[PDB]
DNA sequence: ATTGAGGCTGGTCATGGCGCTCATAAATCTGGTATACTTACCCACATTGGGGCTGATTCTG
């Protein structure tokens, strides 16, 4: 959310929630793919497994 | 107890598969950005310590 706030633009006329949701979900998924296993697995291989 | 030959001590010449080193390259590993709108989870005992009384000696109106 802080990262999304750092790059939000209000001139487009869209609400902040639509822009912030993408960043929040991307950060959450990246964290899950990074630090949720005892043995680290790369993001591309995690995506292939999914 | 000598001088005439064999077996065995010195080095020749490369030789040959092995190992360390250079370089190429596609597969693997990292960082990055997405714009209709989504807003508060889900058993039974014994002992010591803390907090609320319970008088019981000091002082009071």
């Amino acid at each position: 959310l802080m990262k999304a706030v750092d790059k939000f633009e209000y001139r487009r006329g869209y609400k902040f929630s639509t822009y912030a949701t993408w960043w929040i979900r991307q950060a959450i998924t990246r964290s899950i793919a990074d630090q949720a296993r005892t043995i680290r697995i790369p993001v591309h291989m995690i995506e292939t497994i999914n």
